């Protein structure tokens, strides 16, 4: 494969350079990585390299990677290559990737716009071969710039695999039989579509409302706020998915299922020994319905009840008459708020000002070992 | 086996009152626990049981486990049996178990005396056998109570089980060659040995210094002081090792490569997606000592200094010029001068308020699973 030639020299590069981080913005270095870049026999033919060696070498004067973001916003081709320094995906310094798109309904494409690129990782260089390296963001790149129209993807062949190895080995323990018919036995290729139809809705939703990411990025970092700003947007996909009558049915109910499935369970049970930011929403969701009719527990198996989607409109409601107050208080008092809502419904240790796994889902983290 | 069998007993009743928690202190559920463990064939005629039984029948009146303690405490026969509500140990409800203690150090029982027992769990119900369950404390009992002569059980079986598994492996792929001698190819009863000398010394010095715990335990539960606070009493016992001359030396140099290896390497490792407690402590001691001669890094490896015991000693000194300001400062102001220790040395989030895994162990994390 010449692409595997191609990745085979980045691979050799990031080699070289791992252990130079901290010199990733030295002019000095970047002349060397862009040198190596150029006289790479494959790699340097790429015209996206071209941009890349083009970026590093005016990097003292102009610290963007401009060159790289119009070629990949553009979609001149389907490679993504750069330098990146994102702190949440350690894995990833000089990378190179090639990416499939998707089939995507026209109705979500139009009504729920957003730059978001859900694709299929088809070959990449070793950084990017991390089960943690799930998306990518366009301040990833060294230059740390995000504008509001740059592409951002997200790796479905990820989430698809996590579906299979994680989320239906819960539902086949966790739910009451039928729960989640469309998703039974189904193939990736329709994993794939739900998958995809909850990121576009996912991002979407997260430039709505009264508080806004990136714009109130800064007050939704602290561990039950980011899994909140989460689980917001992911209720308001299920709730599009029930009630926008323009998307097609059977399309729409399973990207239901697939949402609802992926935050009641997968999300549920991630991070050890304490839950994660998604983990800790999702137990608010959990605790939410199950105290205000929306899902019933019967000997320790989860069943939705046929009320859910008006508890899930009340839910998002109160999330949104929260937020709402920015209008009238400050941030600051909105995140008390949020918090207060949050710690209602999940274990909180106030001394440790952390969060413990409720007892329902430790027993399935111990039982499952997930 | 007699053992066998009331141990299936035991196992059968923890099935029956799962999904019961809320009911662990309702006497109406107490005296119908206490009638079915009085009456199981096998369980019911222990003397523990018997003593289980009386306690629980009188919990309206005395919400406590005097008799059940007595018996532990005065170590009657080598048997364990309660109802426990640990949060940290939620898989633990109704337990049994059978240990067996091993040789001790007269000199380190001696001057390092405390109520610690390290022993083997030879068999037990299904909530001991969780992997997270490494310890069992008085106040875990359903009274909440501990005092001060109160027996505390460390399972050593499963720290050596841990360091199998997870510390050998790190060695091998993290530390210069001749790192830890001793340790190379140990056996289990020599890796038991040195974990036995580890607890008894951790337990001691967690009583010892200007802020001891249980009574300043409620300034450090926040995730990194819980760490700080474990790492300074290994650091004591660590150099207790170096610097007591009338331990045995063979078995004082084996402990003081189990410690350090331990702190080093398996605690540094420990949390998804973030450190827990020990991982943010062990990443403090890992910068501390790099930037402070103590350890090298060559070749992505770790080269123990030979100065590196007058650097711990260093480091002791330094936690303990901080907690020694608890006699003209408020506790408040000792916290956050032990918070901005820690934050110095290790990858402090502030908008998150939370940690992130420092880039050498991130690595190691994706390189070898752990
Ligand atoms: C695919 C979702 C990713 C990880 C992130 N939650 C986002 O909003 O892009
Ligand atoms: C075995 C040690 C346990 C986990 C705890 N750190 C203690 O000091 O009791
Ligand atoms: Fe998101
Ligand atoms: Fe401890």
């Amino acid at each position: 494969s010449p692409t595997a030639a191609v990745i085979a020299e980045v691979d050799e590069l990031r080699e070289k350079i791992k252990g130079s981080r901290n010199s990733f913005r030295d002019q000095s270095f970047l002349d060397q990585l862009a040198q190596h870049i150029a006289d790479a026999p494959h790699l340097g033919r790429q015209p996206i390299a071209r941009a890349l060696v083009e970026d590093l070498r005016g990097y003292a004067s102009e610290p963007r990677l401009a060159a790289v973001k119009a070629h990949i916003n553009e979609e001149r081709d389907q490679h993504i290559f750069s330098l990146f320094d994102a702190s949440y995906f350690p894995s990833l310094s000089l990378e190179y990737l090639t990416y499939e798109t998707l089939p995507t309904n026209p109705h979500l494409a139009a009504r729920y716009a957003s730059p978001t690129m859900p694709v299929n990782i088809i070959a990449s260089s070793k950084g990017f071969q991390s089960r943690v390296v799930v998306a990518l963001f366009p301040e990833n790149h060294i230059d740390g710039i995000q504008r509001g129209d740059d592409l951002i993807f997200a790796f479905i062949n990820k989430f698809v695999e996590r579906h299979n190895r994680i989320t239906r080995k819960m539902i086949d323990a966790v739910m009451a039989e039928g729960s989640f018919p469309l998703l039974r036995g189904a193939d990736d290729r329709t994993v794939e579509q739900a998958s995809s139809w909850w990121v576009r809705l996912h991002e979407y939703h997260h430039r709505q409302g009264d508080m806004p990411i990136p714009e109130f990025l800064r007050y939704k970092k602290l561990k039950p706020l980011a899994g909140l700003e989460e689980l917001r947007v992911d209720v308001s996909g299920m709730l599009v998915c029930l009630n926008d009558p323009e998307l097609p049915a059977d399309e729409a109910r399973l990207a239901y299922e697939y949402i609802l499935s992926e935050r009641l369970l997968r999300y549920a049970v991630e991070g050890i020994p304490r839950p994660n930011y998604d983990a800790v929403a999702s137990q608010l969701l959990f605790n939410y319905l199950s105290e205000h009719g929306g899902i019933e527990l019967h000997g320790g198996v989860i069943r939705l009840c046929p009320e859910l989607p008006a508890v899930l409109t009340e839910f998002l409601d109160r999330i949104q008459r929260i937020e709402q107050r920015i209008h009238t208080t400050s941030a600051e008092e909105v995140q008390q708020n949020l918090l207060e809502f949050t710690n209602r419904y999940t274990d909180y240790d106030p001394d440790a000002k952390d969060y413990r796994h409720i007892p329902f889902f430790a027993e399935i983290k111990e039982r499952l070992g997930v």
